[PDB]
């Protein structure tokens, strides 16, 4: 009486993904009581065993065809000890396997039932066209990361046999340009540094196939620190910063801009006051010029007090697609009062459906007990017990980066909180990050899944 | 409207054999009116229509992973011709590909979907251990053949989706050891040539695989001319004879021997005279020494005479499990008078069940016009229209040998009887020789299926 466990993976038949590259998992055994004398237990496969899993699993799995290498499959158990050494496995990609789900079987002479899912050119195998159910919004900084792990990041959806994937993101916020003052002092310009003209000057290769798959890849335009910006353009001012945005997205085939409302250094007194109706009249501008392309807002502690209130008439909530926070990883509810995490109505956007609002931007920071508390609380509380489900809407990640000693934790999280509620708890789904453990995996510090080739 | 069909293979779903080898055919489009302008069609290949053949023939059916090379895609099809160019497929075995029947549909862009059967380490896809019917009862000359060949032949059995794959014999005969007179001419001593020591020396490559699938595997027993033989020994050379075929089946772990009598040149006149009473005596101490190992008998012109009756009690029918005659290419019936296509009642032996008697023994001979009607005429007429039924139990085939140039009508032919038989008159099961047609096939007279290798 034992079972033959998987040492790197809690599933009883764990499924492995393989991109075009190998896969390997060490697995042991765990008997029910200690070893009497020391025995040497082997472990072979069995692939006849694939039928029987199938009527069963109500799968149509086909046995792997490709070369197992079993390392170590002596499996030594000392006696006295309950769980023997480890045999290796490793599992070798061809490109004559056809893209699919593989049943590879292991008997000890219990059972553990290996599944291969050999990925096709762009997607893993099962991957449907059914779409997320809510908006994931992804940033990209440009200066360490590939704007192209978007379309290497999935979510594993369900539990076989209806197993689906989808992509994890739905908006890739590419980072970043900046507003200056041209070299005369007069006018506001766009500046790119040279990473981002990169990724732009070649969008056929890093934003094309992103759209390609689903996604719509917008330009995050920041502050660059020299007083001008979007809350206090003048009249010319701001034809030219709405004509110059208007440009840039249809030249290099954007789907829309992100505002990031920080780094401009505004002055405290003047006569070039940053104010909220300036911003509102600012963005109905650049609604008229851009048309159908999304406009989105970042709002941070340096953003215009009066949001809150319509400006002129304008309410910014409208004009805009999306809106969120640089508050990270804690979850922003500006109209709940007497909220108990804390007071959010400086957050508060008129005229913005709940459902346009990220309620929850993460990062990829380490946490304290109680910023973990806070972050699980504010989540759980506000959509859950509160009923504030429209704020499961819109989830962003600021800045998808990669996953080091000491984020290794938040790193496994902070990508699942948005399918955490939407399909886990709101629904019997069960969802996990695809390629997140394993060698050559999103949470291989050793490892860069797509990374910067210029 | 046209008709995408293949060159080779008139069936519209031709199911190619792939034993770890490749396969090909040619296909070309036949319109149903002639081409009023010259033009060219492309071939390609559409794996979404397998899900429309599945449901309508009720198989289940996985398109072929493996590939597909193409060759002349472009169907050049001149003005007033109704037939196009031929295009050449090859489906390409690798290790990669699992043991299945694939299916490949080809369109031109009618259908013709290609079924391809791609056999595990030892039997095709498909393979079922339901029992032949009948005994099928196989020789083989190891000067020419190698006695493995019967692990390579197989019948396919009926049609989808109740298709499934026998093994195309039940017994092997292995060719052969002769009876000749010791030095001293006072004993019989067993001979064997160069080849057939080769076979029973590394009986684990030669006779224990056909063993392992299901085979008895029996050694032939002739004479070297010498004057001593089964039908002439006194109780000291019976003795002898009967001890060294007790110890050879022992020795090289065959199942039986068979008693060919012929080429023995007894004696017409003289003191040790072959009999029948000898013959049933020696026989009757063969069975108490080799016990359950199988006896079988090939009766010739040679043969002793009175083999009719009761020699001092024995019938020789009662102690041998199977028998046949060198009666080739036409069928015996010992039991029917008044045979319209002839006498053979000097075939009879007493106390010799129908059911273990083989009526048709069948040569890679060619025929004439006269002696292929007396080969139809008396297997059907004395099975079913004279009600002979207990005369398809056993089929014999004298030298499963390589077909060429001039036996290539009875190529095919000589190896289905048994199976047309029992399967497609009896039953309502369509049997086909599997592997004939094709390049490698047994019927390819440029190949050898499973040739010599010392």
């Amino acid at each position: 009486l034992g079972v033959l466990r998987s040492a790197n993976y809690a599933e009883d038949n764990p499924l492995l993904e393989m991109d075009h590259k190998n896969v390997s998992d060490e697995c042991m055994l765990t008997l029910t009581k200690p070893a009497e004398q020391t025995i040497t237990y082997t472990v072979g496969i069995d692939k006849t065993l694939v039928g029987a899993y199938n009527g069963k699993n109500g799968t149509n799995y086909t046995p792997f065809p490709g070369d197992v290498i079993l390392t170590n499959e002596q499996l030594k158990l000392e006696k006295g000890k309950q769980e023997s050494s480890k045999a290796h496995l490793e599992f070798t990609y061809d490109k004559n396997l056809a893209s699919a789900i593989y049943l590879l079987p292991l008997i000890v002479k219990q059972t553990i039932y290996y599944r291969i899912n050999v990925w096709d050119e762009f997607a893993p195998a099962e991957y449907t066209t059914e779409p997320l159910v809510f908006t994931h919004i992804g940033y990209i900084d440009t200066e360490n990361m590939n704007p192209l792990i978007a379309n290497k990041l999935f979510y594993k959806l369900g539990r076989e046999p209806h197993l689906s994937y989808v992509h994890a993101f739905s908006v890739i916020n590419l980072l970043t340009a900046t507003v200056k003052y041209d070299q005369s002092g007069s006018m506001p310009e766009i500046s790119y540094n040279k990473d981002i003209s990169y990724v732009l000057g070649h969008a056929k290769k890093y934003i094309m196939p992103l759209q390609a798959q689903g996604h719509k890849v917008c330009l995050t335009i920041k502050g660059d620190g020299q007083g001008i910006g979007f809350s206090n353009l003048n009249a010319t001012q701001s034809q030219k910063l709405v004509y110059d945005i208007r440009k840039c997205l249809e030249i290099y085939g954007l789907d829309g801009v992100n505002l990031y409302d920080e780094d401009f250094s505004y002055k405290k007194e003047g006569d070039n006051l940053p104010s909220a109706a300036n911003l509102c009249n600012f963005v109905t501008a650049l609604r008229q010029a851009i048309d159908d392309k999304l406009i989105t807002y970042a709002m941070t502690e340096e953003s215009a007090s009066g949001l809150d209130q319509s400006q002129n008439g304008i309410e910014l909530g409208k004009i805009v697609d999306y809106a969120w926070t640089n508050q990270f990883n804690r979850l922003v509810n500006p109209w709940r009062e007497d909220n108990p995490f804390g007071d959010d109505s400086q957050w508060k956007i008129a005229g913005l459906e709940q459902t346009k609002f990220g309620a929850l931007t993460s990062t990829l920071k380490s946490l304290s007990q109680e910023e973990g508390e806070l972050m699980e609380g504010s989540i759980f509380d506000n959509i859950l017990d509160a009923g504030y489900m429209d704020l499961a809407n819109v989830f962003v990640v600021n800045s998808i980066a990669k996953v080091v000693a000491g984020v290794e934790t938040q790193g496994a999280t902070y990508l699942l909180w948005g399918a955490l509620i939407n399909y886990d708890v709101l629904q019997g789904i069960n969802p996990e990050l695809v390629p997140g453990l394993g060698k050559g995996g999103y949470l291989d510090i050793h490892s860069d899944l797509c990374p910067k080739d210029w």
